[PDB]
């Protein structure tokens, strides 16, 4: 409506979508889990995994926030992340550039806070040769920021989930942990933060 | 014309594309159907369809409006998507970006209604291990906006389309269902409405 | 060219390449043209067919013309379509997008006759049964404006061009026809015409 | 450095990479050689060709000199092809979208001689059925502007040599031709010229 | 921040990416070094080596300095490739386009010293016959500026990585070697660096 456009112009006006949103020198909060969909395949031979996930992350980001009683009604809006900032996540051990399948699009509220919620489907690095036995194949999905230490950008995960899980693939998930881990590189004094995924399936019968 | 042109320059002057074009308070209507035109491929191993469909949605955008009587002849205007807001709506259980095989313009006439009809090929996750069977294989489409509840987009369903599925495919359409739900999710304090396409379907081959 | 430097800056003044140049109730006319240039494959599987065809396209926008004399020796020149009104024509029954394969420039006289001459590889829907029969197999290629009827955009074909076909393909192109309908819908009191190019062809072998 | 900055904001400023940079009628030279890489494959069934090959391409555009004493030190500058007119070159048999391996930069010196060097790779239809014979396949390759006649763009050859060729692949060269040619098309009264590469191949072994 | 966002508005004001950051009599030192992650497969019959790598790459654009005390708290940001000047650095030998897996930024310091660190999957042309022998298949993977000599960019080497490459891939790395060589080209007075990356390489047994 009125009001959200409004709005728009006015959280526009001086925005830039390439600087970290923190303050006073406080690291920005993002919260990162992954829900494992689908195993789509696994080549045995060059020692890959497919898979479609759901991440959820969210942060607050200060230069979004509003008074809803300034623009009545308008208590969350939809905005295409290109337009903000957002973090830069990369994942350690893919082979494959990420395939975004939802609309890229993030929810903000009026307090500030970001909830960007992509489906994505990707290959990465596996050793797959447990996937015939009962041991199971197990891959690690790791992520962190590949351009932000622990003091600017802070990332926390949140609780995992399976429920989303397609009952009916060829591949069986007996486990999934995630866990969060701070590395430290000859480079930088300070650490650099990960959250890494570790999927353990195997093939059914 | 010079005065579709003079239209263009007015209707672009203060519209934010990125904006759902909400009114006082009320719900924008998203009417959706989809129209299976073929099934391109079946993956049993991996469990995912290919498919090629025709979507039909439409909505009212009240700030498209005009008064004919300003811009004579103007009945309507083709308008890349780009520059209107259109409905963020997601295949919940695809697994490829959709790929859309048509111009990407909507129909826009004088009392903002937009019509946008893209055809698309995309990939779903389905179980089709029922598609030699005589019951075949059921697969669910199903379709919801990713970012606005209920109460900002009110999506509905209009009646399907089945006399555009190819004859000549290696499977046989043996019905498509359609049903609109709506539900709370724990993460959230509004609804959300989606459209779900169910389409079963078996190999001409089968035996 | 300073002439032609001149032309540039004054015709995109007030150019808004999003308006089809319909002028005085009148349709643009839009002459089409399709060169079959290649089979590339046939799938005989998913019934589909995979072609590289060359499309020869001209109207006049009426908002591109010159006075030649206020530019002297500027009698064409050569465009990003990107930066001119193209009609909207859709491949009804393509199942890939189209693959341009040519430099994206249209020629533009005087008098505002544009001609865009790409060449497409492009993947359409088709029953590819008959292919390695006499009768061979048939496929129709369909294309018409999505969005301008018959009023608005009047679609025009002409000679149908066997010349360009590849004479060392494994398929032998028996003959090309060509139609054009003006098909009614439901939906609107305007029809809406399309051009129907039908190519039957048979393995050599 | 400082003198290039301050070239850039002259040189830049009427520039138009859309507008073909003839002058006094006469038409803008453009040099063209190819020398080929790897032949990395060939279709037998569908009568394909996938090779990958350096272009040398040169010319003039007039509007980019400067006085190198008014910018001590600044002979030549790489620029980015998109800020520059390039010629409109089409490969006429081209089956696929050229892939551009190499940055996407052209130099240009001070007398506005443009130097752009690209590799490439590229499919193109090709009757290779002879590929496994003494006399090998005969591919050609053939370029041209897809928009300007001779008078426009004096597309001439320079001479290329084999040395290039990588010696390991499963592919030899029996024979390698370059020439340039004029010929009328149907629908223009201006001739058109072309550079055709013709490579004749064959299996080792 | 405030301050990373006044820093950014200052830096973009006379900022050009295409400009490279010479001074008189001073060449751009560009510091240089591959760290193989993985052998995605073999070619054999094309000769062609599908890599994972991690580039890290190093050089001082002056003109992207700032005084720490008007910019208190910033000591570094992270700033898109695109915004940038970067080196052209070619892979002389590649035969597909690089396809980069992190996110495109680049870490800059208030000297104006930029970190860029890609990983990066490619496909190179190389003689793999070797690759289930003894002594194994050896590829070069030569990487250089396309346009620019050495006193202009002046490229340099560093220290090698082996402990990222993953040890349940079915190619064992026997040996890697990396060399700076420089090269003159007939038509140029100015030598070319390159800095070649040689990895040995054979199928596990
Ligand atoms: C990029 N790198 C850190 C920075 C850094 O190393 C570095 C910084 C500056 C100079 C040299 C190296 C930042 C946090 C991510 C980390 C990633 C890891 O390297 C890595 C690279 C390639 C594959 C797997 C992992
Ligand atoms: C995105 N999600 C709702 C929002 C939401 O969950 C959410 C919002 C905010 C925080 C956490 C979760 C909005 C309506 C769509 C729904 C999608 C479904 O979850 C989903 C997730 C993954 C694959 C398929 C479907
Ligand atoms: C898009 N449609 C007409 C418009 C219209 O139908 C329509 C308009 C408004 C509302 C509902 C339907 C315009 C001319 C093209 C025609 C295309 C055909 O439907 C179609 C759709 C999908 C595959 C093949 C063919
Ligand atoms: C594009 N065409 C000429 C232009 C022209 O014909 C033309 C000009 C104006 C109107 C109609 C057609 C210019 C020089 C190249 C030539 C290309 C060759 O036809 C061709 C067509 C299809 C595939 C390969 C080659
Ligand atoms: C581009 N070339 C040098 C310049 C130059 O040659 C050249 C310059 C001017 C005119 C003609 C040729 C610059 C340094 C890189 C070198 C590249 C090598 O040729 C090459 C070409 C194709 C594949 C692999 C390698
Ligand atoms: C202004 C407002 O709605 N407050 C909420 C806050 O309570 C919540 O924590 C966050 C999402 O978790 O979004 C914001
Ligand atoms: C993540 C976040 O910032 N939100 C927190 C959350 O613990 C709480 O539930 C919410 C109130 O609903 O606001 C606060
Ligand atoms: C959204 C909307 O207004 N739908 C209208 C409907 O009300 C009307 O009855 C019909 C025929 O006029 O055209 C359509
Ligand atoms: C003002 C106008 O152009 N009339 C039509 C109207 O009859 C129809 O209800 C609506 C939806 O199709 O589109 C508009
Ligand atoms: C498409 C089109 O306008 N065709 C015209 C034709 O009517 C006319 O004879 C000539 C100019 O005299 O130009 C051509
Ligand atoms: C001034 C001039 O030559 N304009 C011609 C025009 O007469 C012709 O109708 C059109 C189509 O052929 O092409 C151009
Ligand atoms: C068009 C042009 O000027 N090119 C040639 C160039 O090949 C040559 O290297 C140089 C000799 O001075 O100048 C001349
Ligand atoms: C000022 C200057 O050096 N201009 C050169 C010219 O000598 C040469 O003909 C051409 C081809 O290299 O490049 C340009
Ligand atoms: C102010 C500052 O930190 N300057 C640094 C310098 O110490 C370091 O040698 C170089 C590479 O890290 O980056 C610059
Ligand atoms: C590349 C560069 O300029 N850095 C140098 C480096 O030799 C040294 O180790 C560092 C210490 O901070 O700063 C200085
Ligand atoms: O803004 C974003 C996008 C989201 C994508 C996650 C990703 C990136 C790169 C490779 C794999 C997955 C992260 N943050
Ligand atoms: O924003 C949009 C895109 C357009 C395409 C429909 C679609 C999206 C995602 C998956 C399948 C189909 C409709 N609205
Ligand atoms: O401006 C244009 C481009 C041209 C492309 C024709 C086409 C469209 C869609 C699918 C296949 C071919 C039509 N008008
Ligand atoms: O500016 C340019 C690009 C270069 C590419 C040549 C080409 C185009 C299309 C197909 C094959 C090769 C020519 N001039
Ligand atoms: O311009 C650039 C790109 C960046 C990556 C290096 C590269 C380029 C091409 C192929 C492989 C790697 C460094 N500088």
């Amino acid at each position: 409506g009125e009001f959200q456009r409004k709005l728009y112009k006015e959280l526009v006006k001086n925005y830039n979508p390439d600087v970290i949103p923190t303050q006073r020198d406080r690291p920005v909060t993002v919260y990162f889990s992954l829900s494992l969909l689908q195993i789509m395949d696994v080549d045995e031979k060059n020692q890959v995994v497919d898979v479609v996930f759901w991440l959820q992350m969210s942060w607050t980001d200060h230069y979004l926030q509003w008074n809803v009683s300034e623009y009545p009604g308008v208590k969350q809006v939809s905005v295409p992340i290109s337009s903000l900032w957002v973090p830069d996540l990369a994942a350690y051990n893919a082979i494959s550039k990420p395939e975004v399948l939802t609309p890229q699009l993030a929810l903000v509220n009026s307090s500030g806070h970001v909830q960007y919620l992509p489906s994505i489907r990707q290959r990465f690095s596996c050793d797959v040769s447990g996937v015939d036995t009962e041991s199971g194949a197990t891959c690690k999905l790791k992520f962190g920021s590949w351009t932000h230490h622990s003091r600017e950008l802070d990332l926390q995960m949140q609780e995992a989930d399976i429920s989303g899980y397609i009952p009916y693939s060829r591949f069986e998930l007996v486990g999934v942990t995630q866990k969060r881990s701070e590395r430290f590189y000859e480079c930088c004094k300070e650490p650099y933060p990960d959250v890494t995924f570790t999927v353990t399936f195997r093939k059914k019968g």
